[PDB]
């Protein structure tokens, strides 16, 4: 815990015992010399903050640290030329490793939706956000696919509630 | 146009000929003495700005003005006690007037999703945002409901693209 405590003290710049969105963003590198995607930061804090305080305490931060390190290790695996972005094939391999079953064309769609750099590849911070969204959307789809055939049938109002649950 | 020009000059506080999100928000009342929902502001500017400039010029602003006034007139109709919020029954009537076909229970869901004031009713600014979202989601549903029976059948990847189109 000593290592993690030392890291926590450095990130918690106001020394309040709660790391904010701004503090976490400032402590994170996306490997492209631009500020770490604040939407990704918001997602991560929101997932690990158990008390609706717009931040993480030390115990929650240990979760954040492991989460971010785990994502780093995935991205490091697949960014084969260490360019700071992964291409459609590298992304394909990454997501297939997770068990996703997606067509070649979908990988282009995902890159376009989340790549803030406008290069047709995806940087680390944007990759986490895309994956978070993909996981949430896939969890929701799994709930409605009652016979596991890769299709859902939903009414207008089921659909509205489905979209509202994203969130 | 004279009236609209005079209004435009007053809202365009920096006198640049482009009204920003912050300028529009500052010029709008939600009737509850709290700042007008910035998400609603973002939606409205984004819809009327034809040039990706984070704002509206005078001609676009005439559209904004009409849009906001039209919404005001709907809300004024249905806020029968002039309290500044509409209840589930008032909302039901409002949306039915638009031609929406929604169950009584859905109106509770919509209020919960969009009411920032936490009163179980919905204020003007939040009502616009809810309606904007409802219209977009209903347009998307209409695209997929190929036989107009109020149901859709979609594959996993169709569903992902559907959600990605929201936006
Ligand atoms: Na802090
Ligand atoms: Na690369
Ligand atoms: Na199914
Ligand atoms: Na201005
Ligand atoms: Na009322
Ligand atoms: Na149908």
């Amino acid at each position: 815990q000593s290592f993690l405590w030392n890291v926590f003290q450095r990130v918690d710049k106001d020394r309040s015992g709660v790391i904010s969105d701004t503090e976490l963003q400032q402590a994170l590198s996306n490997g492209t010399w631009t500020p770490f995607n604040p939407v990704t930061v918001r997602s991560i804090i929101s997932m690990f903050d158990r008390e609706n305080k717009a931040g993480v305490n030390f115990s929650e931060f240990t979760g954040v640290w492991k989460y971010i390190t785990d994502w780093q290790n995935v991205f490091r695996t697949y960014d084969r030329d260490n360019s700071g972005m992964i291409d459609k094939n590298e992304l394909k391999q990454a997501l297939s490793g997770f068990g996703y079953r997606l067509s070649d064309q979908f990988h282009d769609i995902l890159i376009r939706k989340f790549d803030r750099q406008g290069r047709g590849q995806i940087a680390f911070d944007d990759f986490i956000q895309g994956c978070i969204v993909l996981q949430r959307l896939t969890d929701i789809f799994r709930r409605y696919d009652t016979d596991q055939d890769g299709w859902i049938q939903v009414s207008y109002e089921q659909y509205l509630s489905m979209v509202f649950s994203i969130v």
